[PDB]
C-alpha cells in the first residue's frame, strides 16, 4: 500500500543516482571506460528486485519527520540513502552469487555468469560498495547525521560479512556433517547475514535522518527488526526449494551447496534414524537424482506445512514485539514493512 | 635506514591489532568461529611483505609531529593507522590474486588457492576491508582527524577499484588487441590502481594525524607521490617477468593474462612490423612455449636495458619534484620512501 504507491517515484530517481555517479569524474576523462563499466554494473545489479529495503528508508522517513520539515532537498537525501541501501544489497548479492555458485538472480543470469565478466565481478562488487559512500558525501556531507550514517553502513557491512563467514564455514563443499546444523547455529547465521542489513539498517537510517539517535530507541527498533529479519531468511530458505523460479527470479542451490537452511534443521529435528541416513548420503551434492531425494524426504515430513505453521506463529510474535517496543515510533513503520513480507512468494 | 629500524616495532604491534579485532566480539560468542576465521585470514594475508606502506605512516608521523606531542597513545594510533593501510593492501591483493589467476604471493600459495578456501576468499577480503574501519573507530574515534581518515581510506579504495576496472577492461581473456596498449592508457591505469593507495594514502594519513590538512599541502604531496607510484608500478611490471620469484615471492602472469604491462607498451613502441606479429600471435595466452617467445622478443629489444635507463631518469625527476614541492614538509619524508623503492628486487 504505502510501499506500492512510492515504488514508481523511487525507481525514477535511479537515473539521477547514475548520472551523479557517472559525471563528477568526467573532467577525469582518462577513467571514462571504467565509469562506463560502472554505469553498466549499476544497471544490471541495482535494478529488478522489489526495492523493499530502499523503500523502507523513504517510507519510514515520511512517517517520522513532520511534513513542514520535508523540504525537497530532504526528500532527495531520503531516497538517495534509500538507494545506498539497495547498493549494499547489490554489493553482497553479486558476491554471494559467486560464492553460492548460483545461476540466476532477479530472473536473469547472475552477473558473474555473463560471458565477459566472471570473476571481474569481484571488483565490480567492491565498486558498488564504494558508491554508497560517494553518494553519502554528495548528498549528506553537511548533515549532522553524516557520520552516524557512514558508521551504520560500515557496521552493517561488517556484520553481514561476519554472517557470510558463518554461512560458508557451516557449509564446506564435500563435507557432510549434519551435526553442525542446529537451531543455535541457524539463528546466529541469519541474524548476522540478513537481519542487520535488511531490517535494522534501513529503518535506523531513517531514524538518524529524522534526528532520532538515542541508544534506547535504536535498541528497541532493533529488537523488532532482528526478529523480522530472522523470519525473512527462513522464508528465503523455504522459497529456495519450494518456490517458483519464475516468481523468485532465482534457481535454488542450498542442498547442493551443503547449506544450513531452515529446512535441513527442521528435517533433522524430525528425522527417524533411517531418514538421517538418506539425508546423510544425498545432501551437499550436485547430482539432481540426490537433490530430489532430499526434497521428497522434506515433503514426506510435511515441512511445507511446518513452514506455514511457523510463518503464522512468528508473525504473531513479531506483532507482540511491535506492541511492546514500537513506542514512541508510529507502529505503521513496522506494520507496513511486515505486511510487505507476509506470505511473499518472491 | 629509518624504515629498517622501525620494522620490528611495527611488526610486534600486529599481535595487539589481532587481539583487539578478535576480542570485542567475544561477548558475542555465537560468532566465535567467524572470528577465528578472521584471525586466520589476517595472519595469512597481512603478514609476509615488506610493510613499506604501513611503515610510511609511522615514519612520516615521527617526522612531522614535535616529539613533545608524541605521547604513547599518539604513537599507538600512528601504527594502528599504519596497519589499516596494510589491511587495505591485503584486501586488494587477495581479490587481485583471484582476478589475475595468480599462484603465489609473498612466497606462499595465494589464499584462494589454498585447499578449503577458494572463492570464500571473496568474503575474506571484504572482512579485511571492514577491519580498517573497526580499528579507526577503536583508536581514532575521538580525534579531530577521524572523519578525514575515514573519507581518505574510502576515496583511496574507490580510486584503486576504478583503476582495477581499467586494468581488467584493457585485458580481456582471449582478445588480443595490442592497439589498446598505449602510454596514455598505461599511465592512467597505474595512477588509479597503485599510486593513490600505495603512495598518497599513507603519507596523507600521517599529514592529517599531525594536523596538516590544507588542500595545497596535500595537492603538492600528491604531485610527488603519484609520480613515485607510477615508477613503482613499472618496477612491478618489470619484476613480473624478469624477477626472481624466490625474491619477489610471486610468479608472474602478465603476458598470460593479456595485461597492459609497461614492457608490452615499450615493446610496441620499438617493434618492427614482423615483431608486431610474433607479439600478436603469442600474447595473452597460457602456453609456456608462447610466453617464452614474448620474453625473447623483449630481450631482443634490450628492454631490461630500457628499464634500467627509465629507472634512472624517473628517479631524477622524482627528486626534482621533491626539490619543487616538498616545502614546508621535511624532504626526508619523501627521500626515505624513495630510497626504500630504488632498485628494489622484491
Ligand atoms: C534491490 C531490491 C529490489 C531488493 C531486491 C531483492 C531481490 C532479490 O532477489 C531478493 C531475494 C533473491 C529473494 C533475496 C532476499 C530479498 C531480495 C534480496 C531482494 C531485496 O531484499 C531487495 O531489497
Ligand atoms: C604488506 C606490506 C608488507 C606490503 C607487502 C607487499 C608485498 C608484496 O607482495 C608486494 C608486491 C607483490 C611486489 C606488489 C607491490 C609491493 C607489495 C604489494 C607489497 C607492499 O607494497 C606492502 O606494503
Ligand atoms: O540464501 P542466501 O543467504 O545466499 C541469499 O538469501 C542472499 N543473502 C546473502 C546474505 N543474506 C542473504 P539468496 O538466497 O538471495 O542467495
Ligand atoms: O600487477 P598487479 O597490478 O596485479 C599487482 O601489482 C597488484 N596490484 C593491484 C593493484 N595495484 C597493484 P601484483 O603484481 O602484486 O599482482
Ligand atoms: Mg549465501
Ligand atoms: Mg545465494
Ligand atoms: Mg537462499
Ligand atoms: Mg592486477
Ligand atoms: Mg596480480
Ligand atoms: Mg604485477
Amino acid at each position: 500500500d504505502v510501499y506500492a504507491q512510492e515504488k514508481q517515484d523511487f525507481v525514477q530517481h535511479f537515473s539521477q543516482i547514475v548520472r551523479v555517479l557517472t559525471e563528477d569524474e568526467m573532467g577525469h576523462p582518462e577513467i571514462g571506460d571504467a565509469i562506463a563499466r560502472l554505469k553498466e554494473v549499476l544497471e544490471y545489479n541495482a535494478i529488478g528486485g522489489k526495492y523493499n529495503r530502499g523503500l523502507t528508508v523513504v517510507v519510514a522517513f515520511r512517517e517520522l519527520v513532520e511534513p513542514r520539515k520535508q523540504d525537497a532537498d530532504s526528500l532527495q537525501r531520503a531516497w538517495t540513502v534509500g538507494w545506498c541501501v539497495e547498493l549494499l544489497q547489490a554489493f553482497f548479492l553479486v558476491a554471494d552469487d559467486i560464492m553460492d555458485s548460483s545461476l540466476t538472480r532477479r530472473g536473469q543470469i547472475c552477473w558473474y555468469q555473463k560471458p565477459g565478466v566472471g570473476l571481474d565481478a569481484i571488483n565490480d562488487a567492491n565498486l558498488l560498495e564504494a558508491c554508497i559512500y560517494r553518494l553519502l558525501k554528495l548528498y549528506c556531507r553537511e548533515q549532522p547525521y553524516y557520520l552516524n550514517l557512514i558508521e551504520l553502513f560500515l557496521q552493517s557491512s561488517y556484520q553481514t560479512e561476519i554472517g557470510q563467514t558463518l554461512d560458508l564455514l557451516t557449509a564446506p563443499q564435500g563435507n557432510v556433517d549434519l551435526v553442525r546444523f542446529t537451531e543455535k547455529r541457524y539463528k546466529s547465521i541469519v541474524k548476522y547475514k540478513t537481519a542487520f542489513y535488511s531490517f535494522y539498517l534501513p529503518i535506523a537510517a531513517a531514524m538518524y535522518m529524522a534526528g532520532i539517535d538515542g541508544e534506547k530507541e535504536h535498541a528497541n527498533a532493533k529488537k523488532i527488526l532482528l526478529e523480522m529479519g530472522e523470519f525473512f531468511q527462513i522464508q528465503d530458505d523455504y522459497l529456495d526449494l519450494f518456490g517458483d523460479p519464475s516468481v523468485t527470479g532465482k534457481i535454488g542451490t542450498d542442498i547442493q551447496d551443503n547449506k544450513c537452511s531452515w529446512l535441513v534443521v527442521q528435517c533433522l529435528q524430525r528425522a527417524t534414524p533411517e531418514q538421517y541416513q538418506i539425508l546423510k548420503e544425498n545432501y551437499g551434492q550436485k547430482e539432481a537424482e540426490k537433490v530430489a531425494r532430499v526434497k521428497a524426504l522434506y515433503e514426506e515430513l510435511d515441512l511445507p506445512a511446518v513452514f506455514l505453521q511457523y510463518e503464522e506463529d512468528s508473525y504473531s510474535h513479531i506483532m507482540a514485539l511491535i506492541e511492546q517496543y514500537a513506542a514512541p515510533l508510529p507502529p505503521a513503520v513496522f506494520l507496513g514493512l511486515a505486511r510487505k513480507i507476509y506470505k511473499r512468494r518472491k
